[PDB]
């Protein structure tokens, strides 16, 4: 029971129990709002007051405002779950408010989500409480499945865990005050008398007043209320939107044209895409350049394996392999080969560019991924079979200043287990880390099973390390990972220098296979092993390169969301 | 469950963790493989001795039987989960019971089988299959076999060998081994059949090591690696016991009888263990005197068994029929319809057991007459509530575990199905029924040709009549599917005591909650959409359509929460969403809630199945779906397709 790896953690959001069907998407949808109309009914819904639970000061506003701070309140950096986006379970006191909401739900039912009419619930009583936000972006498609100093340091580091700095910590606490700029919380939190503490009366956010850097912050609000006017917006703008992915996904006709930094942007596309002649113009030049498959897909794996599944940041769009913050990563060996990948990757760009039937200017972070699939392409018509892995181009090259050292030094992988990295600070063994990368990428069980036993023989491992590596011949994408592991004939025993590797002794004489721990799993776990002794059969050669080129196409697709 | 409503069980085993993908199905595969290259590959598996498992005598055979039979012994009938066709003998919930020992390194010999064969076999098929052919191989002509056990990728959520915890007294064994028999409805001579003709082939077998649901990964899965000795083969340490019954472990005669009937018996210990009975005879050694468990020299006390074992004695073919004919019912037993048996092997004669419904012998009507008799059902003075209520009832009684009961046949009108307590035979039944037959002998009277309708089709075909009038009535011209090619069995087709097991105890779609049941009403109703095999929204839609068709137990009004009834509308949904009503337990507290519409008046009536998906937090979401101002339309196609859902679930013809 405590250590069963629970394979259910996978298909977490099947489309079996969403009540709305396959072809449904809530794109086309929430687009058609008017949001002139629907925040009528949100004020009807803020003015009235119902039997059943009364108005505290006959208003609904505070307690929308609670809500919708409550269900965005609780992101968390680490694991990027959570968040206003998710289901999250949509207290006691603060559910009811999902359901004083009904009679506007009631009117539009799949055009307007939960995740997205709370958080406008929330806005809209800002907006009417006399404050003009920054905008709003609906899209939250919700899962159908669930003293001072002394705690100063404490409110400075809960914000720390939700990616927010210090002034605009500052901004969210005083905005909660709610913000309508009459109470005047900081002006008379300063202007006060001292002997009345503890020991009107005040609240014990007397941190504000005291803690150093909160009271230097506080300072400029203090005799300026518009700077604070306009540092709340920003604050409340970040707060309730976090969690949705880049701006590309914002829906609905409020979002602001003004982009910021912490949605990691990209330019947009200056130019035009690359047509379907060029790119086998590209693929035939990507290789015969000296780059080999397993740098190729070393490199297009190490771009679009930061992506996270939950806030729905990072992934290969951008390019961002190329800047600081990945160039310079463990798992990215920087001191090994992806110096010279990415140099190899610019003289093709400046070539191509060069020469160009007229302005069909192709990018990096077009270009990295164009040489993965070209590699396995390669690699597959190595291995008998041949196929055209398919191609989404539209990506475009994110400058240094776009980007953030200290954003992304959260998407660092303490472990990967695709690529058999195992660095330090691993509560949970190898196993577990490679289940929890395969739920925020959203893969599948017969996904992750395939992709591991293709990126194990491609090439992608860790300083090309032998661990893994099942093949008489690499460089050729076959399934002979999965017969060598579903093997019998050979034993498994722990490495003598006990470094959590193993070592498959061939039973007659020798070694042959040197495996690893987020390997043998495969090997051992029933639910697992069911899988392998699908792709590892005898016929089931071409399925598994077919099925292979799928979830590496999806993969890469997974950041696309401008297409 | 102690609380918080488990709605992952309606969703388990999906369309996501299926590597083999959405457009495979089993039944056009494996009708394809020749099978006599399947024999000879398990012949020749069961032969060569691996390394890592040396054979007792060269022959893995009974090892395979053994493996097969506990497959397929764990089939339970008060729910009909469990048994050969799940497949769930591979997963970590049975590879880890002690008594499923050395049953793993058994499953991956059949590896070099199932390799060469991929998808066109699945493992719970191969499995059995490898147990019967190890069965062939010992010189016995088996009844049939028939291949379609398809596999599951997920587990899902559903005896001792010496007497009652360490009593070795075969009287108290014998009970405990009648009732663990009866458990999977075996007979008495059938279970004597088993316990003899299972036993004639093979034999019996601490500081072992920890099952592999935690074993070390360097095992590859296995477990129980045994530190004395090689620690595999010849030292192996499964059950603990160390018995050899027959003198020939690898050949098929009645050595068990004459062994268990010429000796006395007398008690002592194994090694291993203890509690074995030997004589007070020489057995050739796999690589010794007679010895017998206390749960096999039961069949040598127990009067009930004595009988029966000493005429076996005396004339041998009767037990080579009946262990033949248990055989066959025990892989068998939870693969449903006689016509799912798709392979070269099915046998032609039927079984009691199968529940049989006889071919068809007319022209099916096509969807050009129907628009004849969904007038005429119409046109009878038939309530929607009636006929609703009919329909359901004869499509309620099916168990997707076990694939057995379903619309099929016309069972509504025989006596198992008809004197049942949910489907009231008081006025209510038995006046549905004389109408049916009615219409359908006007129109076999009348028919254009030899096309001629058979009366399970009636059932089903007023429930969409009805369904279709309910529709109009509420302001939808819609028409619901039907497909025809059911057929009427007759009452000595049906087995009166193997159907006391189907009745429902508590069926949560008609608010019907009698005794005896340990979970409350809402784990009931979840436990009975999980048979149906149906998702959470086709379990609400299903629940809020029936609710104000009219379909509850004798027509309460506990669940109707409309004015208007007789009408196919989401009025379940919106009202019970209506905030301005407020709940209250009845003070008779018989368990039905009621809701005070504001002020003072008691307007509607609950139970407490009507009232969890107002309440359950997970499980109100989808009745926010179908509540909404706009999706009446969705509701209705969503209740029209789960109601299909329904009716042709047991169609396995078509
Ligand atoms: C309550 C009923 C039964 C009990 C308690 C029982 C008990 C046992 C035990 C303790 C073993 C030793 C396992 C080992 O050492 O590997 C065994 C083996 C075996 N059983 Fe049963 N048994 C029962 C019914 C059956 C049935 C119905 C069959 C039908 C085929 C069967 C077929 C076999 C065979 C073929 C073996 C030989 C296994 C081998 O050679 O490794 N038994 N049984």
């Amino acid at each position: 029971w405590p250590n069963r790896l629970n394979l259910k953690v996978l298909h977490q959001n099947p489309a079996v129990a969403d009540p709305m069907g396959a072809a449904f998407d809530y794109a086309a949808e929430v687009a058609t709002i008017d949001v002139d109309a629907l925040t009528r009914d949100i004020e009807e819904v803020m003015t009235t007051s119902q039997p059943w639970w009364p108005a505290d000061y006959g208003h609904y506003g505070p307690l929308f405002i609670r809500m919708a701070r409550h269900a965005a309140g609780t992101y968390r950096i680490h694991d990027g779950r959570g968040g206003a986006g998710g289901g999250m379970q949509r207290n006691a006191s603060l559910d009811k408010a999902r359901r004083l909401l009904w009679p506007v739900k009631k009117k539009y039912g799949k055009k307007l989500s939960w995740a997205d009419l709370i958080v406008f619930a929330g806005n809209c009583a800002l907006e009417s409480m006399g404050f003009k936000t920054f905008g709003f972006g609906f899209g939250r498609v919700d899962q159908w499945e669930p003293d001072p100093m002394a705690a100063a340091v404490d409110i400075r580091e809960t914000f720390r865990r939700m990616a927010m700095n210090d002034v605009e910590t500052a901004a969210l606490i005083v905005g909660g005050h709610p913000t309508k700029w009459d109470n005047s919380f900081l002006e008379i939190l300063y202007g006060y008398e001292w002997e009345l503490t503890k020991s009107t009366m005040l609240a014990t956010d007397l941190s504000l007043r005291v803690d150093p850097i909160y009271e230097r912050i506080t300072r400029r609000w203090l005799e300026h209320p518009e700077e604070l006017a306009d540092e709340f917006a920003k604050a409340w703008y970040k707060l309730i939107h976090r969690d949705m992915g880049p701006v590309a996904r914002y829906l609905g006709p409020l979002v602001p044209k003004q982009t910021l930094l912490w949605q990691d942007p990209v330019p947009a596309v200056s130019h035009d895409l690359v047509g379907e002649a060029e790119i086998a113009s590209l693929k035939s030049q990507i290789r015969a350049s000296g780059l080999t498959v397993s740098q190729l897909v070393s490199t297009a794996w190490a771009a679009a394996s930061s992506f996270r599944g939950s806030d729905k940041r990072g992934g290969a769009n951008g390019g961002r392999i190329r800047l600081q913050p990945q160039v310079g990563w463990e798992v990215n060996d920087p001191d090994g080969d992806l110096r010279k990948v990415i140099r190899t990757l610019e003289e093709i760009q400046e070539s191509f560019n060069s020469a160009a039937p007229g302005n069909i200017k192709v990018s990096f972070a077009d270009l990295v991924v164009l040489g993965g699939c070209a590699a396995i392409e390669k690699a597959a018509k190595a291995a008998g079979h041949n196929i055209t892995v398919p191609f989404t181009p539209g990506r475009t090259d994110a400058s240094q200043e776009q980007t953030d050292v200290e954003s992304f030094a959260v998407l660092e992988p303490k472990a990967d287990g695709f690529r058999n990295y195992l660095g330090k600070g691993n509560p949970l063994p190898a196993e577990y880390m490679l289940l929890d990368k395969a739920n925020l990428l959203t893969l599948s069980a017969p996904e992750m099973t395939v992709l591991v036993g293709g990126l194990r023989v491609l090439g992608a491992n860790y300083k090309r390390l032998p661990l893994g590596v099942f093949t008489e011949a690499s460089e050729s994408l076959t399934n002979d990972f999965f017969v060598n592991l579903l093997d019998m004939g050979i034993t498994w025993e722990p490495s003598p220098a006990d470094d959590g590797t193993y070592q498959g002794k061939d039973g007659s004489g020798k070694v042959k296979w040197t495996g690893s721990r987020v390997d043998l799993v495969f090997g051992s776990n029933s639910e697992l092993r069911a899988l392998v002794e699908v792709y590892g059969a005898d016929d089931a050669q071409p399925k598994f390169v077919q099925d292979f080129v799928a979830a590496w196409d999806k993969v890469m697709n997974l950041d696309r969301f401008d297409v």
